[PDB]
């Protein structure tokens, strides 16, 4: 046979015996993750092996989505599919997906409780616009970019897992609030993850979305009318009877004493990451900075290579099917 079984991390992996020494890694709602070594490459991988895919439509529509996607991106801040499996012989006994992917160090949840680095965090962010503008390019809009489902290896070289559409502290205000969003609804998720690497705190934590607008209004302010007359009447009824706030300035928000100190360099680059934050961590998607013009703050800019920003778009998800469609065109893909 060309596969064999082994129960890793409380799940029966089953693979092609390419694969070796699989060892767990985390698990998401996805699936369950390895990290292996394939013998064919040379290489370690990590192996992921979806979850359920069948369970219902929305698992389905989600693994389909992310096999067609990362099957068609090739961008170097974009995780790359290097295989693709299934142990089954037939789309009758058809059950389950392998994705092979390049094994990454760590996500970001580690490397944001590292003491703050200018020279890290201006790279690590840096790469997270150009996977983002990347994936604008092709109309793919995340809308739920978090620190779990980014990783780095450890020379913080970084790349995006996921393609988006639980954490919901990374969500902009416009998607909490109902308002339809725009392509700069994912800055405001750097803004969230880049707020939390300098404070080492989330930004705005909160049980519900309740708690966490209150956090958000605490911190940055009442939202100006100009943004309150864009809510429905209803959704604008709440919002303006909460106590008003005046912001926390961003001098106050970011202090100095949360930035690498007593040097020139160092003062010059707290004022720019504070800049930067401040033109993110707005409420009014009209108001916030463009991925585009992120990649040419001063912050940010120094990184900026033409042939990592400016690569070609894919050429290429609102239909809807049964769940035995979407598992013959799961496993259409996954036969190549
Ligand atoms: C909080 C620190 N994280 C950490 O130490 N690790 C996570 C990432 C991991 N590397 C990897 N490399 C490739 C992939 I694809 C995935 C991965 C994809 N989906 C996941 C879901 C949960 C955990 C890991 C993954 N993960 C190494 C171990
Ligand atoms: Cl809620």
């Amino acid at each position: 046979n060309q596969f064999y079984s082994v129960e890793v991390g409380d799940s029966t992996f089953t693979v092609l015996k390419r694969y070796q020494n699989l060892k767990p890694i985390g698990s998401g709602a996805q699936g369950i993750v390895c990290a292996a070594y394939d013998a064919v490459l040379d290489r370690n991988v990590a192996i992921k092996k979806l979850s359920r895919p069948f369970q219902n439509q929305t698992h389905a529509k989600r693994a389909y989505r992310e096999l067609v996607l990362m099957k068609c991106v090739n961008h170097k801040n974009i995780i790359s599919l290097l295989n693709v499996f299934t142990p089954q012989k037939t789309l009758e006994e058809f059950q389950d997906v392998y994705l092979v992917m390049e094994l990454m160090d760590a996500n970001l949840c580690q490397v944001i409780q590292m003491e703050l680095d200018h020279e890290r965090m201006s790279y690590l962010l840096y790469q997270m616009l150009c996977g983002i503008k990347h994936l604008h390019s092709a109309g793919i809009i995340h809308r739920d970019l978090k620190p779990s489902n980014i990783v780095v290896k450890s020379d913080c070289t970084l790349k995006i897992l996921d393609f988006g559409l639980v954490t919901r502290y990374y969500r902009a205000p416009e998607v909490i609030l109902g308002m339809g969003y725009k392509e700069n609804v994912d800055i405001w998720s750097v803004g969230c993850i880049m707020g939390e690497m300098v404070r080492h705190k989330i930004l705005f934590p909160g049980r519900d979305y309740i708690d966490q607008w209150n956090k958000v209004i605490e911190q940055l302010g009442t939202p100006c009318p100009e943004f309150m007359k864009k809510l429905q009447p209803t959704v604008r009824n709440y919002v303006e009877n909460r106590p008003k706030y005046a912001g926390l300035t961003f001098p106050k928000l970011f202090p100095d004493s949360l930035f690498p100190a007593d040097s020139e360099h160092n003062k010059l680059k707290a004022s720019q990451a504070r800049d930067l934050l401040s033109k993110m961590l707005v409420i009014d998607p009209a108001k916030r900075i463009s991925v585009d013009d992120a990649l040419q703050h001063p912050y940010i800019n120094v990184w900026y290579d033409p042939a990592e920003v400016e690569a070609p778009p894919p050429q290429i998800d609102e239909r809807e099917h049964t769940i035995e469609e979407w598992k013959e065109l799961i496993y259409k893909e996954v036969m190549n």
